[PDB]
């Protein structure tokens, strides 16, 4: 773990509690026969780009597969209550500050990963990072994915199933002149370390994005889904 | 094609068009080794509450394909100009006055399947029928399903890749207290035969939805989503 006179400090945390209602042990849970945080790991390790990558956890046996695929556990933060789940932004900046202050290592750029997140490009991730630096002004980078259906056109339902428009200025729209639209894919969210360790909101200052094709965003949020996205990995 | 006395007249179209820009043939081009328009005419066929089920077509290629899966090919419209691309509503029309006026058979409940619907269920198909029918207000009742991402979270990207959202008054708004949305599916529109007559808004009037789950809605605008979804299919 030396690194070249003069580089930046760049490096990929893992966040994984434990606890997830819908999918018991979520972060550890098999996925193509290896647990579903090695994938996100094993692509960290292969994007080139990292030179940390840690698993943040409360959870001992989280802390021991990441271990067991290769990613540093350095700490083990302690077990979390459920009416105090830590945001994002405080288990990173837990992990820098954490940094600085247990090994005196200063990161500079620092890339949230998700556990749950196996079609994950290692090249998106380095191309995040050259997206940040670029610009200097840039304080994040996330992924993010075009809305598949334009959202002005989105409908709601009422308690009856009547349908009416969110926007009915919108009804005789042309597709062609409504602006496009997107959202965050959450599988990655590169930052500025003060970006971080100054809670900057991710959508209102100097962000950019890495666009990833609908096909490679997935959701895996009940079992069904595992199944579904299983088969496809495949 | 003998009926009940006292029997509704309920009728599949499935419109067709030739000319297709981006995926050539795309009506009758091979899908999991059936031409695409054979899974809309065999689910229509196995949802069992059509009494006719005709494809619309412009085409004599198309119109010989739909023959051969079962479907009536009473008309082949005069093929269309690119400047006059008919809408759903106009075509849907058109064989509603043509089975009047051509057949004197006058259809009460009248549900437009596309033809590049694959995974449509036949079931679905009936359950249209039943909420326009017992709904006695009920003009329209479409295929729809969840945006799979909060709208109200939706970002834009300034012609530098800079990142704004459209609603910033939803930036902090837990996810819980934002309204569900909703989008046509592109699948089926069911109407009340008058309804499509009347050119009714389908989004303005007594219009319910058939809510399908996400992983059966599936894009098939490019030659590289015609084959992640043949792989799907099977």
């Amino acid at each position: 773990g030396l690194v070249p006179r003069g580089s930046h400090m760049n490096i990929a945390i893992i966040p994984a509690r434990g606890g997830s209602k819908r999918i018991p042990r979520k972060n550890i849970k098999p996925f193509h026969s290896k647990p579903m945080i090695a994938w996100s790991i094993l692509a960290a390790k292969k994007a080139g780009c990292f030179e940390r990558i840690i698993v943040s956890t409360d959870d001992a046996e989280i802390a021991a597969v990441a271990l067991e695929y290769g990613a540093e556990v350095p700490f083990t933060r302690p077990a979390e209550i459920a009416n105090d789940y830590a945001t994002t932004g405080e288990v990173i900046s837990h992990a820098i500050n954490w940094l600085i202050n247990q090994q005196g290592q200063v990161p500079e750029n620092v890339c949230c990963l998700y556990a749950t997140a196996p079609f994950v490009e290692p090249d998106d991730l380095c191309q995040g990072l050259e997206l940040l630096t670029f610009n200097k002004e840039c304080q994040f980078v996330f992924s993010a994915t075009r809305f598949s259906f334009p959202i002005q056109r989105a409908i709601k339902l009422d308690e009856s199933g009547w349908v009416s428009m969110f926007h009915p200025e919108y009804q005789l729209t042309r597709s062609q002149d409504l602006e496009e639209a997107y959202h965050d894919a959450g599988q990655f969210y590169w930052g500025k370390a003060n970006a971080w360790l100054n809670k900057l909101p991710i959508f209102a200052v100097h962000t950019q994005v890495v666009l990833l094709p609908s096909h490679r965003v997935q959701d895996i949020d009940t079992q069904d889904d595992w199944l579904r996205a299983e088969k496809l990995f495949t």
